[PDB]
C-alpha cells in the first residue's frame, strides 16, 4: 500500500523503529514499483543514519557519500532544503511520495514542507507518510518505551548552584539534560564543570557540526537545548528535563521578543524522555523532569513563519497551499498576505540562508525592498532597539568605514539571544557576509 490519495502517519513509539526497519521496507517498495520518492530528513545528522538504513537500496543523497547513478527514483533531502529549493527557482520534482521523518519537527521550514505535502495529497497529485512518534495534538507525554522507563518529577535547576541538588552529580551514568536556551546551559554547563564534570553543549546552531563529539570523546553531561528531541541518540542512562524553553513571539507585530520561559508540548516533553529507555537490555533509565506540558503554543513566532514560507511556495495558479490540518488553526493570517514578488523573494531566501537570520527578520526586510547586503537598515532603528553586550551598547566597524551603535530597524532577538548568535549578527551588519 503506496500508491494513492492519501497521507498516512505512522507513529509508533520512540524507538519502536521508523527510521531503521520500517523506513527501508518502504523505500523497497517505492523503487519496486517505480515511484518517485522523497525522504525527508530533519537534520544531516539523521540523513547520514538514513544512508546506514538504506545502503544497498538505489538513493540520491542530496546532502552533503554521492557516487553517480542511473537510477532516478529516490531523493532524500533535508526538511530546510526541500522547502528551501521550493521558494528558489530551482525545479523540485512533483514527487508521487512523500516520507517524512521526524514530523513533528516545528521549524518553521518543517511545518511549511508539511502543508506544501498534505496540500499535494489532498489534491490527488500524492501520497505521504508522516514518520513521528508524536503527531500534532498528542497529550501523551510517557508513550511506551523498549525498555521500562522510571519517570520522577523533581525540582530542576535552571542557575548553578552550590547546594540542594546533589542528586544531579551523585550520578555516576551519563546524562541528557534539556536545559530552556543557551545562556542557561552556560550557566549550567560551568557549575557541572566545577564540580568534576565533562560537559558536552549543544544547540540547534552547533547541533550539526558538534553532536559527533558525543561519538568520540568521554562526557557525563549532555547540556542542551531542544534540537535533540527529533532523533538524537545517545547512549544515556538519564534524561533532566525542565520542561521549559525560551520563546519567540512576535510583540505588536512590531518586534520578536524571547518569552520567559514557557513550558513545552506534550510531544516535546515524549520526544525528550524518548532518548533513553531505547535499550531492551538496560530497563530503568531515568527520566527527571520539573514541571508540567501545555498545549498553547500558538504564541511562538514559528506558526506565521511557516506561514511566510508558503505564502511563497508556488502550487498552481491562485493556489496557496494550506498548513497541515492537525496544525492550520494555531495562527490567524491572511493567506497570500506573505507573497514577495520575484525579486524581494530572492532576497528573503538569501537572507535567511547566506544571512543566516530568522524567517520573521528576513520577511520585514525582504518586504521593505532592501537588497540582501545593504546593511543601513542594521544601525538605523529606534533608541528601543538598542543592542546591547555586556551592559553597554554594541557597536561595529561599518563597511562604509564608521563605528555604530548596532540598532536595527527592526528587533529580533533571536539575534542578540546567546554569544554566538551576536558574534554572527555583529558581523552580518558590518558586512562581512
Ligand atoms: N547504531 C545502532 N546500532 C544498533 N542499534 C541501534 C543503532 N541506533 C539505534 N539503534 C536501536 O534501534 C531501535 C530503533 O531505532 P530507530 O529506528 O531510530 O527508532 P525510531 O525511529 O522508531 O525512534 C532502538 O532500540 C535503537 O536503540
Ligand atoms: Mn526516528
Amino acid at each position: 500500500m503506496l500508491k494513492k490519495k492519501q497521507l498516512t502517519v505512522l507513529d509508533l513509539h520512540p524507538g519502536a523503529g521508523k527510521t531503521r526497519r520500517v523506513l527501508p521496507e518502504i523505500v523497497r517498495e517505492a523503487i519496486k514499483t517505480r515511484l518517485r520518492t522523497v525522504i525527508l530528513a530533519p537534520t544531516r545528522v539523521v540523513a547520514a543514519e538514513m544512508e546506514e538504513a538504506l545502503r544497498g537500496l538505489p538513493v540520491r543523497y542530496m546532502t552533503t557519500n554521492v557516487t553517480h547513478s542511473g537510477t532516478e527514483i529516490v531523493d532524500l533531502m533535508c526538511h530546510a532544503t526541500f522547502t528551501s529549493r521550493l521558494l528558489q527557482p530551482i525545479r523540485v520534482p512533483n514527487y508521487n511520495l512523500y516520507i517524512m521523518d521526524e514530523a513533528h519537527f516545528t521549524d518553521p521550514s518543517s511545518i511549511a514542507a508539511r502543508g506544501y505535502i498534505s496540500t499535494r495529497v489532498e489534491m490527488g497529485e500524492a501520497a505521504a507518510i508522516f514518520m513521528t512518534a508524536t503527531p500534532p495534538g498528542t497529550r501523551d507525554a510517557f508513550p511506551d518505551s523498549n525498555s521500562p522507563i522510571m519517570d520522577t518529577e523533581v525540582e530542576v535547576p535552571e542557575r548553578a548552584w552550590s547546594s540542594g541538588f546533589d542528586w544531579v552529580t551523585d550520578h555516576s551514568g551519563k546524562t541528557v539534560w534539556f536545559v530552556p536556551s543557551v545562556r542557561n546551559g552556560n550557566e549550567i554547563a560551568a557549575c557541572l564543570t566545577k564540580a568534576g564534570k565533562r560537559v558536552i553543549q549543544l544547540s540547534r546552531k552547533t547541533f550539526e557540526t558538534e553532536f559527533q563529539k558525543t561519538k568520540h570523546q568521554e562526557w557525563d553531561f549532555v547540556v542542551t537545548t531542544d534540537i535533540s528531541e527529533m532523533g538524537a541518540n545517545f547512549k544515556a542512562d538519564r534524561v533532566i528535563d525542565s520542561r521549559r524553553c525560551l520563546k519567540p513571539v512576535i510583540l505588536d507585530g512590531e518586534r520578536v521578543i524571547l518569552a520567559g520561559p514557557m513550558p513545552v508540548t506534550h510531544a516535546s516533553a515524549a520526544q525528550r524522555r524518548g532518548r533513553i529507555g531505547r535499550n531492551p537490555n538496560k530497563p530503568g533509565d531515568e527520566y527527571l523532569y520539573g514541571g508540567g506540558c501545555a498545549e498553547t503554543d500558538e504564541d511562538h513566532a514559528h506558526w506565521l513563519e511557516a506561514r511566510m514560507l508558503l505564502d511563497n511556495i508556488y502550487l498552481q495558479d491562485g493556489l496557496i497551499a494550506s498548513l497541515y490540518r492537525p496544525e492550520a488553526d494555531k495562527v490567524a493570517a491572511i493567506e497570500g498576505e506573505f507573497k514577495l514578488r520575484t525579486e524581494q523573494r530572492k532576497t528573503f531566501v538569501e537572507l535567511m540562508k547566506r544571512g543566516d537570520l530568522p524567517v520573521w527578520l528576513a520577511y520585514q526586510v525582504a518586504s521593505a525592498g532592501i537588497t540582501y547586503t545593504d546593511r543601513r537598515w542594521c544601525f538605523d532603528g529606534t533608541t528601543n532597539n538598542t543592542i546591547m553586550e555586556d551592559s553597554v551598547p554594541a557597536e561595529v566597524w561599518t563597511r562604509h568605514g564608521e563605528k555604530r551603535v548596532l540598532k536595527p530597524r527592526w528587533m529580533d532577538a533571536r539575534v542578540c539571544s546567546d554569544h554566538a548568535a551576536l558574534k554572527s549578527f555583529k558581523e552580518f551588519a558590518a558586512g562581512k557576509r
